């Protein structure tokens, strides 16, 4: 009965493949996956309500151990018919003229976006906000709007492309979390190992 | 030149609201849009407090101060990947669920609540090997395995690698509804949105 929790960005590109592979390898293990804020993941782990979590550094809880997983970098994600979809990379200043669909303020990703946009002197117009990554992706594929999301998400979807931002806007280190000195089951350990191999 | 605050229950995020909002935006680019998926209860509550302009959920509505407009009928289907053994059929007997290993939404979702209730009622107790608090995650799991899930048939249409198999005796059918607080006049945008919502279901 492996209980997994991840911050919202991972749901859109990381966890699906990994869990599918794990299930295929170990069909007898019942899986539970929940996406939620990092704070809630850290708290639930402390209370042994979860076996493994996936979030970002820095971890706020001392009783938790963090193992670097990968680097997540924000890109301008657009549909193939977007004017900028022709480039592989674009200058950060381009954001000024972009009409964006973004995740709402309760998402850590949106918080970081605002902070670093402010820091870089960028204030693009946000015409649409949604509290769902899937909703944002749907909106971008059907319009000429763009969004700011981890580049890894575009790879998962055909009609979407991730445009790297010249001076990068946001880079974060994804981490695997587990409560220290509270030992793991064979399934949990296998899962952690699989998560690392996939990122190797 | 105004704003439009929309709320919808989870299933609509996966097939209905995306196309509708994209069309609305294209038609009225000057209107700022805000979309939030949440439980029906929270949608009804927020509407009563004028914290939303329009909501989409299901009958029956519990709040008297809200007006409901029938939108469409949502029926649960067995959603599988094209390589699923049953993907060859367009319809299967409900008894098939017994042998299915399912990936379902967790207990906090009304959709899961209804699934459990009607399965119990029909004398069906399929094995649930994976639970997730996200429709997207469920879909990704189904695409990559030979498991199946129970979701609105309309979702499969949106995804190529997925097929919705109709259930002989249906399992669950719900009336989707548009919600707006009565006697509290709507903006031009809100009214336009409602009309567009209906046209797309016409």
């Amino acid at each position: 009965s492996l209980r997994i929790a991840v911050t919202p960005t991972f749901t859109s590109y990381f966890i699906g493949p990994l869990m599918a592979d794990f299930y295929a390898r170990y069909p007898s293990i019942t899986l539970q996956l929940q996406e939620m804020s990092q704070e809630k993941i850290e708290d639930m782990l402390c209370r042994d309500e979860l076996d493994v979590g996936i979030a970002f550094a820095p971890v706020h809880s001392p009783e938790l151990e963090a193992i670097p997983l990968l680097t997540e970098s924000l890109a301008l994600v657009v549909a193939q018919h977007h004017p900028l979809a022709v480039h592989e990379q674009v200058a950060l200043s381009r954001l000024h003229d972009e009409k964006l669909v973004l995740l709402s303020a309760e998402f850590a990703t949106r918080e970081q976006i605002d902070h670093y946009c402010e820091k870089a002197g960028l204030h693009p117009q946000v015409v649409i906000e949604a509290n769902s990554i899937s909703a944002v992706l749907e909106l971008i594929r059907r319009t000429s709007l763009s969004t700011l999301l981890p580049a890894a998400i575009a790879t998962q979807h055909d009609g979407l492309k991730a445009i790297s931002l010249a001076p990068p806007l946001l880079e974060r280190t994804a981490v695997l979390l587990r409560r220290k000195n509270s030992w793991q089951t064979a399934a949990a350990k296998a899962f952690l190992h699989m998560a690392l191999d996939k990122c190797a």
